[PDB]
């Protein structure tokens, strides 16, 4: 099973957020560190994506702007599956470093959306999701966010997708309502990215007046592609209608 030993090989290993524990859990060191791990997740996730299969194929353009559309998603789809497996119900495992207990849930602002995702980190258990089927999904992800006016080669775009689907659905077959339940958890991904876009956005824009640090990478993507989703420019392929 080829395509599988490729998913488990370049599966990116642990990232630390450089968070000083020492530290007060106050909004704006909280939020910073937050940056700070998605600046360096962005690294790992790009070298990730460019060794899937077939992704070379599509137009280089269209290779960073899924990789630019579709972080959010990825990452916490990740983070909800090392949650999972590491931490209780409670709690959000984002680096060994940061771990979220409901206080700081409470500090960071954004308890509601941390709600959100703690249910998608359970329902990994609900689900007995297993690795093979976590890294299928997590593959699909990266296709899942595109532009209204398409990419530059949406036709590639479109082929890759269907392979990947075909994928999942192979791995399920070693059901039906696997499919759906498989789907299902996918599409929840979305309207929890949008409310992080949402927040994150926000957060830039006021980011001075708060105190919260952005690095380089993340103030150019959440400036440039994040207000296209926002926008509605770009926006999520959800398997069932909403
Ligand atoms: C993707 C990250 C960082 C990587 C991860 O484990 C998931 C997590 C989800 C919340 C994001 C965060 C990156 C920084 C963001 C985008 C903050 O600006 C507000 C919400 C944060």
């Amino acid at each position: 099973p080829i395509f599988l030993n490729v998913l488990e090989a370049i599966e990116p290993g642990v990232v630390c957020a450089g968070h000083d524990n020492n530290q007060p859990d106050s909004f704006a060191a909280l939020l910073s560190s937050l940056n700070e791990l998605g600046e360096r997740q962005l690294v790992h996730v790009v070298k990730w994506a460019k060794a899937l299969p077939g992704f070379r194929n599509l137009h280089v353009d269209d290779q960073m702007a899924v990789i630019q559309y579709s972080w959010m998603g990825l990452m916490v789809f990740a983070m909800g599956w090392r949650s999972f497996t590491n931490v209780n119900s409670r709690m959000l495992y984002f680096a060994p470093d940061l771990v979220f207990n409901e206080y700081r849930m409470h500090k960071s602002r954004m308890y509601s959306q941390c709600v959100r995702m703690r249910h998608l980190s359970q329902e990994f258990g609900w689900l007995e999701i297993t690795p093979q089927e976590f890294l299928c999904m997590k593959a699909l992800l990266l296709f899942s966010i595109i532009p209204v006016d398409g990419l530059k080669n949406q036709k590639f775009f479109d082929e890759l997708r269907m392979n990947y689907i075909k994928e999942l659905d192979r791995i399920i077959a070693c059901c039906s309502r696997r499919f759906y339940q498989l789907t299902k958890l996918l599409d929840s991904v979305q309207p929890i990215a949008r409310e992080l876009h949402q927040f994150t956005f926000d957060l830039l824009i006021k980011s001075h007046m708060v105190s919260v640090d952005f690095p380089e990478m993340m103030a150019e993507i959440i400036s440039v592609q994040v207000p296209k989703i926002l926008s509605g420019k770009v926006k999520p392929i959800y398997f069932h209608t909403q």
